[PDB]
RNA sequence: AAC
């Protein structure tokens, strides 16, 4: 976790916009709000817990 | 963990919520209960989601 | 373990059930038995699903 | 419970040598008869042995 | 372990990479970095990949 | 156990392989070396393969 | 939701 966690949570800290590709094609967009070993809690008009399993990518917006 | 208090929350307030498949189909209930690897999500009756089938859990 | 109960109820009822897959395929029979790991499915063959290939269980 | 299924399943398809489908997620059929298998890989022998990761596997089925 | 010396020789030299995803989109840049489960590509941005999502790693 | 001795008569034999991905696309080449989660395959490039992205294995 |  010595990269992800940092990255995580840099984006977490400053509210960042972020874009959240899942391994579907798929792209969500929020803020990352919290996320732990096994998922994301990404916030826009309502807080969703999406599973790291589906995700393929993430970036700032 | 952030999981746990999070179905937890929509399981006690018995709340309405939406599940994205990772194939996309949205399925739709209350979180009945759930366990380290499955979700059962009730309308009339339960259906158990494996969780690795999951993408994201959202209410309403 | 919330798939044993589950599963076995089914097992024991002889119940159809839907199984959908991962991949978006309905498949539909009745629960013959299963494992950690796979569950058998009875329709007119008897095929061994993994369960990581599956999303949802739902009753008929 | 374990293994309890998949292992005899997989054993007498192997010890009968029974024609067998294999489903992959990706909806390709393959097709012959089981040699062998471990943990994670399942031996199929067609016109030449190829190793299939069940992680692939979504279906087994006799033909 | 060969993902370390492997990802860490293309790191060291700079080399423009392609990281395909298992759903068949390619991602291209430099590996600036990765842990056990995630590498990190830049190109015009860094993003983080999980590697549960790759297929392959190779030279552009 | 199975896996290793297939991969390492197809390695030491320097057999041309045949690597399918679930995405069905075939690769081709010689495998150099392999451990519990990756395959280095030799063709022009010398490429990383994920095991948790191949279906199939066999000689080409 | 590809009986």
């Amino acid at each position: 976790q010595s990269l992800q966690d940092p990255f995580l949570n840099a984006l977490r800290r400053e509210r960042v916009p972020v874009s959240i590709y899942l391994v579907n094609g798929i792209k969500l967009q929020g803020q990352i709000e919290s996320f732990d070993q096994f998922v994301i809690l990404l916030k826009n008009t309502v807080s969703q817990m999406v599973y790291k399993h589906a995700i393929s990518t993430v970036v700032p917006s």
